[PDB]
């Protein structure tokens, strides 16, 4: 029992998340705060979604590349609105060994200024457009807020795409094309539902025209979290970096640029969504070992021979599996050993050999059933798909039951204290965002996230807008509201 999870997911969600990521061999802690080690089980998930996202962006003619880790002061402060948001979190290298550098250099929090410093040399005519680039790297944002593995780290793996188009229509089209790819990223591989929306003016990317987002929600602690982002930068970065091109009428024009990113935070959202009191729970598309086979003891040689036959037919069908034949541990140990590591299927094998069958157990609901030997391949093929849809449909229902539509403010704190979001009519005035955050944080006297702010913030203006009444006013200012917006506590 001590080798398993000792904290229930409902009781202590913070301690539960720490035990799950450690005992499943996903995360190892480090002697630098905010930095964590991705063990092979965690990095394998990253390679899976990386192989999917690569194949999809090649269809859009996006090409991979790598740009330097460092940036000078001259290039970093080109755009005013972009550096003002990143300035206190930018890490600076100031010396080599014991000798100071002739000029200080900064570690990339994002590669806008690094990549766009050389775009004018690549973009000179309309023939050089569209320019589409992507990187798979890490960036460093040295914040002093409470770190959490995967989702809130000072260094994080991600991809960052950067495109440049001839007009606004072509760039905005790619923004929402990428945004839907992020939806397939979370749905088809992590089984996590998301909400597409537009960020408010006070929550959009520095130097961007608008920011499209994919929002997720953690229902155990009532915290939303941005799953991915896709910005339409317009001509803002093109003006400060002088990224011009001569059009087909011999007139100089600014390019319409986009930037979009999705990090390993996607892995943490998956853990908080499907993890249970038994440990990690993994969708099949991001799990290395699909099935685990545990013997139960007469004739020991007959059980070893029978268990290896299932591992043979499973590996023949391109389904990687593992047979835990460790004689130093009981089956009960092996049961909890792989349930903590998120193995989707366990096949248990003396009476089963006499019946020429085996006990196939699911990880999501622990539903066991007898399956004959010759009919175990097809039964395990479909159970993988059924486990993936069950994890997504259950997560979709918990997401739907998390949004509460409100028309005033006297019903907002009740929904927040119920671990819910709120869909309220809003005038979208940027001045009201700080007013709502300060007031909701003041009224938050009953939380127990001691490291997360009790304030609620504008999450996103959902693309799926419900009908708007003619005289519906703003829930905060009372002015004529414009659209519905999602508010709530976030990561
Ligand atoms: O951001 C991260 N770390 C920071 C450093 C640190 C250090 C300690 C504690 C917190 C943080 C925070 C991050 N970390 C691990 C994995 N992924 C990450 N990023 C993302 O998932 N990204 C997509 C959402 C983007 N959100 C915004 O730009 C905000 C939201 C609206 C207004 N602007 C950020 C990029
Ligand atoms: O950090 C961001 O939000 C944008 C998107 C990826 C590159 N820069």
């Amino acid at each position: 029992n001590i080798l398993g999870i000792t904290s229930k997911k409902i009781e202590n969600f913070s301690d539960w998340y720490t035990q799950v990521i450690v005992k499943s061999e996903l995360i190892e802690y480090y002697d630098i705060s905010g930095c964590y080690i991705l063990r092979p089980a965690a990095y394998y998930i990253w390679e899976c979604v990386q192989a999917f996202f690569n194949k999809e962006i090649k269809k859009l003619n996006v090409e991979n590349s790598y740009f330097p880790l460092f940036v000078t002061k001259n290039k970093l402060e080109k755009e005013k609105n972009h550096i003002e948001g990143f300035s206190p979190e930018v890490a600076w290298v100031t010396k080599y060994g014991d000798s100071n550098l002739p000029e200080e250099i900064a570690i990339r929090p994002t590669s806008e200024t690094i990549m766009y410093s050389v775009f004018p040399k690549w973009i000179r005519s309309y023939r050089d457009l569209p320019l589409k680039l992507n990187q798979w790297n890490t960036v460093v944002r040295w914040e002093f807020k409470q770190p959490t593995p995967f989702i809130r780290t000072r260094e994080f793996l991600w991809q960052e795409g950067h495109t440049a188009h001839k007009n606004e229509e072509e760039a905005v089209k790619l923004v929402f094309d990428i945004l839907d790819l992020y939806r397939r990223w979370y749905e088809e591989y992590l089984a996590v539902p998301i909400i597409k929306g537009i960020k408010s003016e006070g929550e959009k990317f520095g130097g961007a025209n608008f920011t499209s987002t994919a929002e997720a929600f953690i229902s155990e602690n009532g915290r939303a979290i941005q799953a991915a982002t896709s910005h339409y930068l317009g001509t803002n970065f093109a003006k400060m970096f002088k990224i011009e091109f001569e059009d087909e009428n011999e007139v100089k024009q600014y390019v319409h640029q986009t930037s979009w990113g999705c990090t390993t935070r996607s892995i943490g959202i998956m853990i908080m969504t499907h993890g249970d009191d038994k440990g990690l729970v993994l969708p099949p598309n991001v799990s290395k070992y699909k099935v685990v086979i545990v013997p139960i003891f007469t004739d020991e040689n007959a059980i070893h021979s029978y268990c290896k036959d299932i591992e043979k037919i499973l590996k023949n069908a391109q389904i990687n599996c593992v047979y835990d034949d460790r004689a130093s541990y009981s089956p009960g140990y092996k049961f909890n050993h792989w349930e903590l590591r998120g193995i989707p299927i366990r096949i248990e094998v003396p009476k089963d050999l006499q019946n020429n069958s085996c006990v196939i157990v699911r990880r999501d609901n622990n539903e066991k059933c007898n399956v004959k030997k010759e009919s175990v391949l097809l039964e395990t093929q479909q159970m993988l798909v059924d486990i993936h849809k069950n994890l997504f449909l259950k997560a979709k229902k918990k997401l739907d039951d998390s949004i509460v539509q409100v028309t005033s403010f006297s019903e907002v704190m009740n929904a927040l204290n119920k671990k819910k979001m709120v869909l309220a009519p809003w005038c979208e005035d940027i001045a009201t965002e700080e007013e709502i955050k300060k007031e909701t944080q003041r009224l938050s006297l009953n939380q127990s996230e001691t490291t997360l702010s009790g304030a609620m913030k504008p999450l996103c203006i959902p693309l799926d807008q419900p009908p708007m009444p003619p005289n519906m006013k703003c829930f905060w200012s009372g002015k004529p509201a414009k659209r519905w917006c999602l508010f709530g506590r976030s990561y």
